[PDB]
């Protein structure tokens, strides 16, 4: 029998204009979370709803789980976020405005997110933040001026297009600095990260335990090779990354 | 209505072996090729053939078509070959033997050719070729030995899985080097390249084309600026990227 091949064309045939995966431990956070995007517009008509399934272990880490949900998704654009987030005013309409403004504003994007630091601050001496969001440490709070380039994201809400999709790394494994990783990633590919002004609330917080502080070597170790003396800012604090030149002392 | 999430877990569901992706533009070419994968073993059980659709234009290019193909794929490996590619003697058993054997010697691969050029040459002097094939410069030919870890590959035919995939840069455009591109981002991605031994028939000449030369202007202007003084070796030449302390005369 002659094989039948099927002629692929250069289309956008999603009809769905979100897919919206998120890293599920807790039932009753994720219930929660689906409720909000429902209610503020994310209707079976415009988006489906994925979980990496960690409710019983620790099946997926932040640096793989996008290659698991992404063969699975058939929306135009692709969230990937925790699932301690909730749509509190911002909803559907106010996301595919900012993407599209993005989109004019900016064609090279690849990634967006919420809550990052600004690509290459000039200030050192301080960590550089760009967000808008209600979080452990205030509603309806500011950092900065969204939207912005970013160096990095933070990991709780992140989005990019199901047809120019970016990889994080897999020499990594846990549950920091995949956002970093998939911004850096994104400029290797020759694009850009971005964050924009989606106001969520995100219910998590930061644990800086001994595997932050792991990666956090690890990402020096391996990204050091390729930017020499950058100090890379993350929401979660600066990283010298070292390398060539810098290592004078 | 309350949104019904998909769980997924961390399961290979493919029941396809292999997704066959081809960059076509000449149907007798492709032809000539669907006829020889399925007398070759790549029958309907194992395999499903995919065409990026370059017969009315160039719709697609090297460095784009991955990413329009990969999510319509659902077999465990997908190959990403020419229309002028053939199998003539080794099949899809080899194929399969071949890549599981490659697992087991070295489970940090993402991407899999046939000819490429081994991973940091010292002979700098000469280009270093690592190949297996029959084509224009002679039947069953070999150079180097295969299998072994490449820095690039040639463009005919190469293979990532379909859960562990590498993208290819978004900051060029083409039908050169995008073998090269892709084994350079395995790399930042914290895996490897290798060319392993499995006989084809690549038929052809390469034609005298401007944008070989611009393309590798621009491959050395990317990926100088994360590897200054590297020779990166391709089967079609040497390139000295430059940058940094090489730049000094």
């Amino acid at each position: 029998m002659k094989p039948v091949p099927t002629y692929v064309q250069d289309k956008d045939e999603s009809t769905l204009m979100f897919s919206v995966c998120s890293l599920v431990r807790d039932q009753a956070k994720y219930d929660r979370l689906l409720e909000s995007f429902e209610r503020f517009g994310f209707t079976p008509d415009k988006a489906e709803f994925l979980a990496a399934d960690n409710r019983e272990g620790n099946q997926f880490h932040g640096f793989s789980w996008h290659k698991q949900m992404l063969p699975r998704c058939k929306g135009r654009y692709v969230i990937f976020c925790h699932e301690d987030v909730e749509l509190v005013d911002r909803g559907y309409d106010d996301l595919v405005a900012a993407i599209e403004a993005l989109e004019e504003a900016d064609p090279k994007w690849l990634v967006a997110g919420v809550a990052g630091s600004p690509w290459r601050p000039l200030n050192h001496s301080v960590t550089a933040q760009a967000l808008h969001i209600s979080d452990v440490f205030g509603n309806d709070r500011r950092r900065g001026n969204v939207p912005c380039r970013v160096e990095s994201l933070d990991e709780c809400f992140l989005l990019m297009r199901r047809l120019k999709p970016v990889l994080n790394s897999y020499d990594m494994q846990g549950f920091h600095y995949y956002g970093a990783d998939l911004c850096l990633q994104a400029e290797f590919l020759g694009g850009r990260a971005y964050a924009i002004d989606f106001h969520l609330h995100h219910y998590g917080r930061a644990i800086a335990d001994e595997n932050f502080h792991r990666l956090r070597q690890e990402m020096a170790q391996k990204y050091r090779r390729w930017f020499p003396g950058r100090i890379l800012h993350c929401v979660t604090g600066r990283v010298a990354l070292g390398g060539g030149w810098y290592e004078a002392r």
